[PDB]
């Protein structure tokens, strides 16, 4: 018979936005499988506002977000920075000169995600895109289909470095360019409820995530 | 000066579901860039019911769907078949024997997308998963985070072959297994309005897509 028998044990419900989740969480899972093998991560992917509601309502324990976004009343910790690049099709790379000058781009040549995705506000502000006439009026609804439109030669867009590092551009014959701006990156952060009893778990997770960025 | 001056020219608004769009549309863009270089594809990614509403309301021209789903009143053409596999973590591959016998799996060991994603009904029916007690009650909300949970060792799931062929499992230390069933695949199809004047465009696109499957 046998005798019947800690922060990083057990189950955690973690939410993450669509422009992060496919990239960073692959690396996070591989690290915690080894370093914290009793931690089971139930994962939810949703856009920022929906994730915040789920966190406040106790449907999720912790979020991995891009910051800043509205997180009144929550506790957060910034864990690293994720650079922005621009991308254009190799077959349009000639007809667009580098360094990129937005005034030199055609009108309606910049494609962006619908505004429920925080990537659009982060990129437009961090890369100083102030001329709204360069933005195409057709809004993209996923990072993958945004990139596919650029690969079809339709214009250009801003892409986070973690997507590039995880192969998002593979086999799509794209060129990666630096945007304008001295602070062309987004912060990445973990967000949780102040009344949680699991802050030690979240801060240990925070340290793991920071090492992936 | 100069003189002022056809089915596959111009702009097309195409919608596609999240368990297809990241995979197949990369290949489709590369083929049409060469074969139909004047065809500009504006892309929308959304789940099936939302896409059908957008198609009926004239907000999109044509869809690439997994079939069968409800498409009353629309015209459709099946263009190929996309096999299903199961996946498990390499570190759990021992504790699960092959051929897979669902009765031998732990209860709650099968993770599935929320039902707005047609992959769940297609996979459960085509792979003959009849025992509901094997389904984990936590529903996944994206194909990427579904796979990450399996990579974390939490259980198993069904994955379409086009995702595997496009690298979805890379670096996640997963094993690919055959499911039960003689017809473990899903159909892929294009869907459009009967009153459209662009059927010649859609059938030419249909031929291109069939060659990618
Ligand atoms: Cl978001
Ligand atoms: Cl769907």
């Amino acid at each position: 018979g046998a005798m019947e028998l800690d922060s990083m044990q057990g189950q955690l419900k973690l939410g993450c936005i669509p422009t992060i989740a496919p990239f960073l969480l692959c690396d996070l899972v591989q690290e915690i499988n080894q370093r914290f093998p009793q931690l089971n991560l139930l994962l939810r992917e949703d856009t920022t506002t929906n994730l915040l509601t789920a966190l406040r309502h106790g449907e999720l324990d912790v979020l991995i977000l891009a910051l800043p976004v509205e997180i009144d009343g929550m506790e957060s910790r910034v864990v690293g920075q994720d650079p922005f690049k621009m991308v254009i099709s190799r077959h349009q790379a000639g007809a667009i000169k580098v360094p990129i000058k937005y005034d030199d781009l055609p009108d309606e040549s910049v494609f962006l995600l619908e505004k429920e995705h925080c990537l659009t506000e982060h990129a437009v502000s961090a890369c100083k895109l102030t001329d709204k006439e360069k933005i195409n009026p057709f809004s993209a609804t996923s990072l993958h289909t945004l990139v596919q439109m650029v690969a079809n030669g339709l214009g250009t867009t801003f892409i986070p470095q973690m997507a590039i590092d995880h192969g998002l551009l593979d086999n799509q014959n794209l060129v990666v360019i630096e945007p304008p701006g001295q602070q062309a990156y987004r912060d990445i952060g973990l967000v949780w409820r102040p009344s949680s009893s699991r802050s030690k778990t979240f801060n240990q997770l925070a340290e793991v995530v920071s090492e992936l960025l």
